[PDB]
């Protein structure tokens, strides 16, 4: 029964045809289960461990690198006895690499959690219902609950389903709905209907929502909805219905392939066009047996040299190391991609309650009377440190620590806090954290008492569990609580009646300890306590008290204040009637005022500095909360989002004012406003959507169910370690630490990561261009193969893969976080740089092929074959006279390729150094600036002389150790590349905005 909030209590019973006294009959239960299904969320499952392998080989590059491996495989057996010794090595290694990078991607996906399986960690286990079955309440599986059921809930219980309240048993019912609505203060519920059908959760004051918990009281209600129809059920669907795009870097890597593929097939044809000459030379030798063998031997060499076979490894390795570093900050990164994406973050949307704040009522201010002298009244004001329920913090006076016990007024304040209180504090030994037990407001008082420790109780030698009630416990033994007059809306105060317990102060007689909203309590005070004695309440005194009360309840404070008072001479229990709260106020009269406490849902310590760092990095921080505006804004001020006295004219909006804005204005609002209060889950997602529409990489920070939609939608979702399950599964990152400032570090990390990735991506793709030129040139000049895939792979995976990683360790700039985020659309290579790699590439194809042909024409120990006898090395056998001189198999010599490869390797090493900086000269930015790179070079070159000496290698790689003189040539051919780039860089810096 949706809309049950607008219907009356009888209308809801009628609607389900159930009795409030007995509850559904087992027959009805069976019928409702039939018509409504169990109270749970369907298991969210998709893409098994095998479905990934499927989409794994969907990568265009892979398919091409695979479609090529098939060709190379056919060309393995078609090899006569001369090189059929390693004829199957190539077609295999190519595949072996397709398998490696295959599981490389699966490893970066398999490691994922389950959303719905985590949601059950939030979905209540059991529930309490009354069914015709038995008179007594029955605890059952919360999943077996059905609409129409009569449910009972009491303090500490987790509401099991969306429930229409029928009758409140306690004097009042307070409910903590922060996980769903984001409200920082428990909610006082009622049973009257809520007229407006368009009412939002924060307005449904006669409803109880599944997942929330009871802060105080006992109530009976009727289930309105269950399963996916519950408020949290809806939000879980919103979450499942949100789409996410690929990583901008991934979209960039895909487009690259989409284009690379068009180029490959474009070159395969461009070179094919230069083969019409076969249909002219009067000669035959292989129709459908060899009349197209040499073609597919290069076609594969093209696909191998055009693809950076080692990019996935370098990328995964870089990301993984990044994630490891993040972990050291207690930042658990779920998705490796977001590791880098975090660097382009331009906006950080952030939830308030539990995310920006601790969501743990904390008393940070209190005061008692110092002295009274006629019209003169001074107050002892103190502040308290600590923003959680942990009994950790100190009481200060004028910014300096003091012993509360040395103040008689404080001893009493603490005593009222410990006794006029129905809640307590606890240490969850499981979650390893202090939790409230009962009302947040009352627990704040409990931890206040533990901090004050007025009796200097020994607590250093205690365990976390015992430490939670040591002081409170000491005070609970001084007085015996006879009865308590629970809180009521009219009076707006609460009190307990106590009698002396110990035989130390049995002459003090019965006392009444009161607490409540300031005004009422004070107006009922005839006396004021000064230390241990008492003076009458006078105007001057009252005015001074209220004025300070006013200061805290507004302005820079905007704290929640409670006054603490005690009735020195309370009525006798006999002359009192305790079954009606309408009489309570009168018993809580003629009171002696003792003090006041100021409390609030505190911002996490590291937030203010965090936001200041973001501003310097050109990153906006927007608050998106479900809580009311007054509080939303008060925190914005306290953390730097708004100035202490700034006029939040058009910069703060409620979920409604927002809606009253036309989409245009709405959209614009997301770029101006920094605070959105009384918003709903979809409002958060919408806001995030607007931002992204402006091409802004947005992050979202949250803890509650109400944050899940926006967290998933965000390029980078960030969840608090102490937040809900849904929120954590919808995030790529989790601050198990709850330290909001780890975000700024993660961003910094991400920026250093992005720059380094850009650099090594460029490096690898760069040599790929030159490699393709070398293959092209040879396939064009008719010249023999200077480089073969067996060599291209080793270099693309090892020789270069190593320096590329060392570039991932490129030190970040000194102002890495003193500049704005770079655009997502920003291309990695274009404009000048496109030309630079265009030239470097060309220089490589020419150098490698030229180094080969050089050995084939000028090597003092090589054939002096003419350029013509090289371009026509094929017809060497038949037309032997034209090539009268040596052996026709010299065109398969390792020296030429080794010459070409050794030039390639050396050029890349040189290009590695050129890649340390996009436009900075090796003069301005020394090579040793990155020691790791220098190492990767020595290690790459060693892995080279290794491939030229260890027999098993030079054999399969078709190589042969070069002369100590041939190297001198490789050097002369290679080194200059440093000069070429040094020049291209120079042009960019000076005669360009480089
Ligand atoms: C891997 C090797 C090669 C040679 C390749 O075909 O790369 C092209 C290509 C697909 C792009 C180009 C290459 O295009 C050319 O070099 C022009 C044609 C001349 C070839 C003639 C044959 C002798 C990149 C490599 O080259 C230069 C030299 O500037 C730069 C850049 O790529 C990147 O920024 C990498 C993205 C991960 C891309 O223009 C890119 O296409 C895009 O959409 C981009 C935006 O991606
Ligand atoms: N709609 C309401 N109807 C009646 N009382 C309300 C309402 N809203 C808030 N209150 C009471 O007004 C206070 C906020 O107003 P300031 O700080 O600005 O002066 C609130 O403090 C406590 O109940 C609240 C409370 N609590 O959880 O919210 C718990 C209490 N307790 O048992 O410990 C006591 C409250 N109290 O007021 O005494
Ligand atoms: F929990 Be919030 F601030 F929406
Ligand atoms: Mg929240
Ligand atoms: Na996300």
């Amino acid at each position: 029964m949706e809309a049950a909030h607008s219907k009356s209590t009888e209308e809801c019973l009628a609607y389900f045809g159930v009795s409030e006294t007995t509850g559904l009959t087992p027959d009805q239960v069976k019928r409702h289960l039939e018509k409504y299904g169990h109270n749970e969320l369907p298991a969210e499952e998709g893409k098994s461990l095998w479905e990934l392998v499927i989409e794994q080989f969907e990568d265009l590059l892979v398919r091409i690198l695979l479609l090529a491996a098939c060709i190379s495989f056919v060309l393995a057996w078609f090899e006569e006895g001369e090189e059929t010794i390693t004829a199957f090595v190539e077609p295999f290694v190519i595949l072996l690499i397709l398998i490696a990078n295959a599981i490389v991607g699966v490893w970066q996906e398999r490691n994922a959690e389950n959303a719905i399986e985590a949601l059950k960690e939030y979905e209540p286990e059991m529930g309490k219902v009354y069914r015709a079955d038995r008179k007594s309440v029955q605890r059952i599986k919360a999943r077996d609950i059905v609409p129409g059921d009569i449910v009972e809930v009491a303090v500490g219980d987790k509401v099991p389903a969306d429930i229409r309240i029928l009758s409140i048993k306690s004097t009042t019912l307070r409910v903590d709905q922060s996980i769903l609505t984001g409200e920082s203060v428990s909610v006082i519920k009622h049973t009257e209907p809520v007229p407006d059908p368009r009412a939002v959760n924060q307005d449904k004051k006669n409803m109880l929502f599944s997942g929330t918990n009871i802060a105080a009281g006992k109530a009976l209600g009727i289930v309105a909805t269950t399963g996916v129809s519950t408020e949290i059920g809806k939000i879980r669907d919103q979450m499942a219905a949100t789409e996410q795009d690929k990583t901008p870097l991934q979209q960039k890597l895909d487009e690259f392939g989409e284009q690379l593929s068009k180029v490959i097939s474009l070159i395969c044809v461009a070179v094919w066009l230069i083969n019409i000459g076969h249909f002219n030379d009067p000669v035959h030798g292989g129709s459908w047996i060899r009349g197209a063998i040499y073609y597919f031997k290069i076609a594969v060499a093209l696909a191998v040299a055009a693809i950076p076979e080692g990019l996935p490894a370098v990328i995964t390795t870089c990301l993984a190391l990044g994630t490891r570093r993040m972990a050291k900050k207690n930042a658990i990164v779920r998705s490796l991609p977001s590791v880098e994406t975090l660097g382009c973050t331009s906006v950080i949307c952030s939830d308030k309650t539990g995310t920006l704040t601790t969501n743990q009522m904390s008393v940070c201010k209190m005061f008692i009377i110092d002295k009274v002298d006629g019209d003169f009244c001074s107050l002892n004001e103190f502040s308290i440190t600590g923003s959680t329920y942990a009994p950790e913090g100190e009481v200060l006076k004028n910014d300096k620590p003091i012993r509360s016990g040395q103040f008689d007024g404080l001893v009493e304040l603490a005593t009222i806090c410990a006794l006029c209180n129905d809640s307590s504090l606890d240490f969850n030994e499981t979650k390893g954290v202090y939790e409230k037990v009962g009302e947040a407001t009352e627990t704040a008082l409990t931890t206040l008492v533990e901090k004050m420790n007025v009796f200097n109780t020994e607590v250093r030698n205690l365990s976390k569990v015992e430490r939670a009630n040591a002081c409170n416990s000491v005070i609970r033994q001084l007085m015996k609580k006879e009865f308590t007059l629970e809180f009521s809306r009219d009076r707006k105060s609460m009190s307990v009646y106590c009698s002396p317990a110990k035989s130390s102060r049995a002459a003090v007689g019965n006392k009444m300890f009161v607490k409540g909203a300031p005004e009422g309590v004070i107006d009922r005070c005839n006396y004021v306590r000064v230390g241990t004695t008492r003076v009458p309440m006078t105007g001057p005194v009252k005015e001074k008290i209220l004025s300070v009360i006013k200061e805290w309840g507004t302005g820079r404070d905007t704290l929640r204040c409670l006054a603490l008072a005690t009735r020195d001479t309370p009525p006798k229990r006999e002359e009192m009637v305790l079954d009606d709260s309408s009489r309570f106020m009168e018993y809580e009269t003629d009171l002696t005022f003792v003090g006041v406490v100021g409390m609030l849902d505190p911002p996490r310590k590291e937030v203010m500095g965090s936001i200041q760092l973001c501003r310097d990095a050109g990153i906006r921080v927007i608050m998106i909360t479900g809580d009311n505006k007054g509080t939303a804004i008060a925190i914005c001020r306290r953390i730097g989002i708004f100035g202490e006295n700034e006029e939040v004219a058009d910069r703060a909006y409620t979920g409604r004012e927002f809606d009253d804005l036309p989409l245009a204005e709405q959209r614009e609002a997301c770029r101006r406003a920094c605070c959105f209060a009384r918003v709903e889950p979809s409002h958060k997602s919408k806001i995030v959507e607007y931002l992204q529409s402006y091409d802004e990489i947005t992050a979202m920070t949250g803890d509650g169910v109400n944050d899940a939609p926006a967290l998933k939608k965000a390029e980078i979702g960030i969840a608090m370690g102490s937040g809900t399950a849904v929120a954590k599964t919808a995030s790529e990152m989790v601050l198990a630490d709850d330290n909001f400032s780890t975000i700024v570090a993660a961003v910094e990390e991400g920026r250093a990561i992005y720059n380094n990735m850009k650099q090594f991506i460029r490096y690898l793709i760069s040599s790929n261009v030159g490699e393709v030129v070398c293959i092209f040139l040879t396939a064009a000049l008719g010249l023999p193969e200077a480089l073969i895939p067996v060599q291209l792979l080793w270099v693309n995976l090892v020789t270069d893969g190593l320096p590329a990683t060392a570039l991932g360790f490129n030190p970040p700039d000194l102002d890495i976080m003193d500049r704005p985020p770079r655009s997502p659309k920003e291309p990695l290579i274009s404009g000048w740089l496109f030309f630079r790699y265009m030239a470097i590439g060309g220089y490589v194809g020419a150098a490698t092929v030229g180094a080969a042909a050089w050995w084939f024409m000028y090597a003092e120990d090589g054939p002096g074959v003419t350029y013509h006898q090289l371009t026509h090395f094929m017809q060497c056998t038949e037309d032997h006279p034209h090539f009268e001189g040596l052996d026709c198999e010299i065109f398969e010599a390792p020296e030429p390729m080794t010459m070409a490869l050794s030039v390639l390797v050396t050029i890349e090493m040189c290009n590695a150094l050129n890649s340390l900086s996009e436009n900075q000269s090796l003069m301005r930015m020394p090579p040793w600036v990155n020691i790791w790179l220098l190492g990767s070079i020595c290690l790459s070159m060693s892995l080279h002389f290794l491939i030229l000496y260890v027999d098993p290698l030079p054999m399969i790689f078709k190589l042969k150790a070069l002369d100590l003189t041939q190297w001198l040539m490789v050097l002369k051919i290679s080194l200059p590349v440093i000069g070429l780039d040094e020049i291209l860089k120079f042009i960019a810096r000076n005669y360009l905005e480089g």
